[PDB]
């Protein structure tokens, strides 16, 4: 379609407009789970979940670009130590049949940290564990954005908060005319506010038709959950 | 969701988020069209299109029923002479994964003329030929509210118009405070206007989630090719 918008105030465990790949699934209080918890797990576990539809992202008949803009809340919940616990979720824009990658550190995206242009990742990541954990990171947890790699093209300094109590507001916006890739994550608490921003060209990266969503990872003995509240998104290519 | 809403300006050959049943397809114009004409076809031959993700269209944890609004243009193009073509289009809400049924004059929805609540199918037909040939509808052209059965509650005379044109442009609301689902045609050529409207409870007829979409058919002899050329829709449980 040209213009697509949808909003979920919260999730139906038997709804039928959401795809989930590993673990990931909605529980019987009506949240978004991207992975779970437990020790009948692999060592590095984690889950995937999308909107069931395809977005025209590019159209190349006409050259042009779609602009869009989507904001969520989310929380994460651990039983290890805040500080050592792994490895955060992701937004991502990438081909409707990706298959469910490699876990851990690599967010079921990546498959290892060589970048390749085959992956067609576009993916704003909420980063809890840096280095010398994940050598690829900074040595502190971070939001970044990552162009088909786990090297993100740029990141900022995250003061990660755990618990039900300590809810974040997520915005993320794709302005089509200047390139300009924008995402800001806000604590109401208390007002604690960041932001990172690069200019990428959607254009000569994804196909035309991509699939949106979500992923969380966590490895044995540092294990996190990470779940969203709601979800809002929109796109249109008159804006 | 809670919400969906998506607008379709033309539709493309390589679309990914349409589903297909039967003959429709988008041809290189980029016009949806619900079924195909020519003689190396079935006699009964039909079409269907739906969006690719299933609509709530009620809860039973809240026991609320959303409220949606669809429009769309569409025009018709035959060889035949008009007033003997057959079988018209429909916009309707179904199970997600119903099968493609009887085409002709039961337009891919029913298997014959039993009406029968398992259909779990609510339908605003643009049904272009009716008795004698048809022997369940009344004697002309007309547009009707089908609920699990081929044979209408309601429906109203139609003067149906051929070709391009000839372009219609279509609206249908359902408003679930009062149960009304009102739909009405227009010919902007010279302002000509119908509409046919109906109180229908959706908790009691249809699943939870359904699919929208829509069907076209023809049969053999009053061959008709049935297409849309744009699409807009919206649901919302948040009725203003
Ligand atoms: C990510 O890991 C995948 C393995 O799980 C790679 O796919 C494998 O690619 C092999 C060589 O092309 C092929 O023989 C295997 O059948 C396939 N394995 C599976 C389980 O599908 C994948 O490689 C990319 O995709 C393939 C299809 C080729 O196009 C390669 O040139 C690509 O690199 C790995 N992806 C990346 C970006 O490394
Ligand atoms: C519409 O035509 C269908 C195709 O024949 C019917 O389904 C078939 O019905 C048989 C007799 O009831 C059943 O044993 C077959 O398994 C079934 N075949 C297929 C391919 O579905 C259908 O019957 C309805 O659905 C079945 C499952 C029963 O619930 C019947 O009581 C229903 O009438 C026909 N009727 C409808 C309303 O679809
Ligand atoms: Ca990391
Ligand atoms: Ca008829
Ligand atoms: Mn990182
Ligand atoms: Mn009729």
């Amino acid at each position: 379609s040209d213009d697509l918008s949808f909003k979920f105030k919260n999730f139906s465990q038997n709804g039928k407009d959401l795809s989930f790949q590993g673990n990931a699934s909605v529980i019987e209080t009506g949240v978004l789970q991207l992975n779970k918890v437990g020790n009948n797990l692999p060592d590095e576990t984690g889950g995937i979940a999308r909107y069931i539809a395809p977005i025209h992202i590019w159209n190349c008949n006409t050259g042009e670009l779609a602009s869009f803009i989507t904001s969520f809340s989310f929380f994460m919940e651990t039983s290890a130590n805040p500080k050592a616990a792994t490895d955060g979720l992701t937004f991502f824009l990438a081909p409707p049949d990706s298959p469910l990658r490699r876990a851990g550190g690599y967010f079921g995206l990546f498959n290892d940290t060589k970048c390749d242009s085959s992956y067609q990742t576009v993916a704003v990541e909420f980063d809890t564990i840096g280095s010398p954990v994940n050598f690829w990171d900074p040595g502190f947890p971070h939001i970044g954005i990552d162009v088909n790699c786990v090297k993100s093209i740029n990141a900022e300094r995250w003061n990660k908060r755990y618990g039900l109590n300590n809810v974040a507001n997520v915005e993320i916006i794709y302005e089509a005319s200047s390139k300009t890739l924008t995402a800001s994550l806000t604590y109401p608490s208390d007002q604690t506010s960041i932001s990172v921003t690069s200019i990428v060209d959607l254009k000569e990266i994804l196909p035309e038709w991509v699939s949106v969503g979500f992923s969380g990872s966590t490895y044995i003995g540092r294990q996190a959950t990470h779940e969203v509240l709601n979800w809002y998104f929109t796109s249109t290519f008159i804006n």
